[PDB]
């Protein structure tokens, strides 16, 4: 069929649109996405989220490299540890998906563009299966991974805000994957973004960034018992959430 054709040319596609990110070579990904996003055909077959998510990656590194309200951190989100449930508002029907015009998200604000081309990778990850069942491990992780890079973006455009309520989104997702060596690493690195993000955003209590701070200080620490991998970086992490606690405890609390 056709169907296959078009299956595994886009397939290479991705790869070699891969490839092109980890070379760095960013427009020529962003292009290689477009252009295969633009000549799907547009009836009976969802494109590969990578599209989406290498697309958005590449166009937020050119900016880099160039310089509804329930999106918004809400208070009582910051007291809340536990895992995603089973329902997600932020995903969109796969009715929404963009079908043709790719070329607009070399246009205007790249930084909403990646985070649209992204909200799609959602809607796809996301989609209900056929079989009736849950989403799958593989893509609640992966979703969680949309959120930090959502998250990141979101930081960088200084969407503070935003920013944070999609790093406690991806921890909420990793908490509902079964326990391991990765999970836990992606665990601690939400907490982190969520604690670097928390030191910008002037309209959190000082009393709430406190008792988030001390939170992932106290994770962090336990997880320093293990003797990790990489106890540098997770060094360099705690040392920068007791600066976050100094800076609010010396300035904003009084």
């Amino acid at each position: 069929t056709s169907r296959h054709k078009v299956q595994i040319d886009m397939e290479r596609q991705v790869q070699i649109a891969k490839d092109l990110l980890a070379q760095k070579k960013f427009l020529e990904a962003a292009k290689r996405c477009q252009q295969t996003l633009d000549s799907l055909p547009k009836d009976g077959l969802l494109p590969d989220p990578e599209l989406f998510t290498i697309f958005a990656q590449a166009v937020y590194n050119m900016e880099v490299q160039n310089s509804k309200e329930e999106e918004r951190l809400a208070l009582h989100e910051l007291a809340n540890f536990s895992p995603a449930n089973e329902h997600d508002d932020e995903i969109e029907d796969v009715s929404q998906l963009r079908k043709s015009g790719f070329h607009i998200y070399f246009e205007n604000d790249l930084y909403e563009n990646a985070l649209d081309l992204l909200a799609q990778a959602l809607m796809l990850l996301g989609r209900p299966t056929a079989d009736g069942q849950s989403l799958t491990e593989n893509s609640r992780l992966r979703i969680g991974d949309v959120y930090i890079l959502m998250g990141d973006i979101e930081r960088e455009a200084e969407m503070f805000s935003r920013a944070i309520h999609h790093y406690l989104k991806a921890l909420g997702y990793y908490k509902t994957l079964k326990p391991a060596e990765q999970v836990t690493e992606k665990v601690i690195q939400a907490e982190f973004l969520v604690c670097d993000a928390l030191r910008w955003v002037d309209q959190v209590p000082a009393k709430d960034k406190l008792k988030r701070f001390k939170h992932a200080k106290a994770l962090l620490e336990k997880h320093m018992t293990t003797r990790p991998k990489d106890s540098e970086l997770q060094q360099a992490r705690l040392a920068q959430i007791q600066d976050d606690i100094d800076e609010v405890q010396e300035n904003q609390q009084h």
